[PDB]
RNA sequence: ACGAGAACAUGCGCGACAUUCCGAAGAACGCUGAA
């Protein structure tokens, strides 16, 4: 995982949803029900709801909290739990990890069988691959989705990612070099054609000049979201070309209005530490 | 002082045997809108 991966649960919450300490530099994700009935009990209920009526878009609860100036072990009794936090702009939005009925972080199986059929094209019963260990949750931070196209822009989408397996195969159908070498292929096919693409950008300049990418970056994939178009889904100019074609098809707004083919097609996170990091990119160890 | 009188359509018996709600599925894509 060298990079922070986020896989969704279907839950996105919102700013007011959680706590957010800017100085503290740490989001408390707080169940609803708690805070709740603390607020009924505390009678800062009908406070909040003034809050929210007097300024609609913006409604921290952060801020409110502090306005109103609630004892902080008063705030830890509603909060399901915290994670420290990476902003480059208080946070717009969030996105939640998947969390099985126990409550532990885990990367689901599918997601990497998804995965893994998705680059070794170009059936699939024989590679059974299950549900990853359990990972304690302090690797769960939060960051951001910033968006590169000739320029650098954070974004309202934060995800809760990772700080940055049993699997059996039949012998005829599938082996593990075969998997493995078009895994890299598939990688290299990923750099040659979209990423250049990127390194060209003055933006793609920028964060090379972080050292964003890892040195390293052999076996790599792209397990969670976050990670693009390029993956998810030829020759060079035939392949920019059919997603240009399906791009204009499907988002009328950004690519259907704009005739020209863009440089390269799709035109498109922060941490704490000085290193930039992207969405979505592992590093994979496979032993029989 | 009835082609009549007596006379159980009854005895035994498993709706059973074989059967994977399953195979295929990445919670992900565009990245921007307003002032």
């Amino acid at each position: 995982v060298y990079g922070p991966v986020h896989i969704g649960s279907g839950k996105i919450i919102r700013k007011q949803e959680y706590i957010y300490d800017r100085r503290k530099s740490l989001a408390h994700i707080v169940d609803g029900p708690n805070l709740v009935k603390f607020l009924n009990k505390k009678g800062k209920f009908t406070a909040y709801l003034q809050y929210l009526n007097t300024t609609k878009e913006r409604a921290d609860l952060y801020t409110f909290l502090r306005q109103e100036q609630i004892d902080t072990n008063d705030w830890k009794t509603f909060v399901l739990y915290t994670e420290r936090v990476n902003q480059g702009k208080g946070m717009n939005d969030l996105h939640l990890f998947v969390r099985d009925g126990r409550g532990d972080l885990y990367i689901p199986g599918s997601s990497l069988k998804g995965a893994l059929r998705t680059v070794l094209e170009g059936a699939f019963h024989s590679l059974s691959i299950s549900d990853s260990l359990p990972i304690d949750p302090k690797n769960l931070a939060i960051y951001q989705k910033i968006d590169i196209n000739k320029e650098l822009k954070p974004m309202p989408l934060y995800r809760e990612c990772v700080n940055v397996f049993t699997m059996k195969i039949n012998s005829d159908d599938w082996t593990i070099e075969k998997i493995e070498k078009q895994i890299q292929q598939a990688y290299l096919q990923y750099w040659n054609k979209w990423f250049v693409g990127m390194v060209t950008t003055p933006g793609g300049k920028a964060f090379i000049k972080g050292g964003g990418l890892p040195s390293v970056l052999p076996t790599v994939l792209f397990l969670g979201g976050g990670t693009g178009f390029p993956s998810k889904t030829k020759p060079k100019e035939q392949a920019q070309k059919d997603i240009f074609a399906i791009l204009q098809r499907r988002f009328r707004n950004v690519y259907g209005k704009m005739a020209t083919v863009p440089k390269n097609v799709p035109m498109v996170v922060n941490d704490s530490t000085n290193k930039w990091y992207q969405q979505g990119v592992c590093l994979l160890e496979f032993q029989p």
